[PDB]
């Protein structure tokens, strides 16, 4: 489907955002590393909120179907 | 469907957080700045996570209607 | 369903970060809480994640189902 086209981003994205959190499990991100890891994380979300919105989307076009 | 409107709250933080977004792409945001980007992701999150419950507990309630 | 074992985490994770999320508007958060919270966001996103997933695979199983 389209959602999954859309997890493939999240999927890449969070191996980046894993990386960064494992320097911040370590005590060792830098201020440009947070703000790359807070880049990262709006981005994501923006995905996500789109396969919501198209998994919420297709939920109420079956629930329109029966 | 309720889960709409918790989507409508989604695509106004995201607005924000677009906007916060191009001030870390420019290399312009400040301290207080990324503390507002953070306690947006987790406002975002809260609502994102009350709408997956429902999402999941539509499909669950339709799975035993079947 | 599985979903659910999932959505219990992302409630506790999420319980943390309405915590920090209070102190961020309290403006007493510290540096090493700022990155707590970027941590916990990271983690609770794989979960919700995970979840998406596994619910956009039943939706695409069912729709196979019909």
């Amino acid at each position: 489907s389209g959602s999954e086209e859309l997890l493939e981003e999240l999927r890449e994205l969070l191996e980046r955002l894993q990386e960064l959190l494992e320097l911040i499990e370590q005590g060792k991100i830098t201020p440009e590393q947070l703000r790359e890891a807070i880049a990262l994380l709006i981005e994501v979300l923006q995905i996500l909120y789109e396969a919501l919105r198209e998994l919420a989307e297709q939920l109420q076009r079956l629930r329109e179907e029966l």
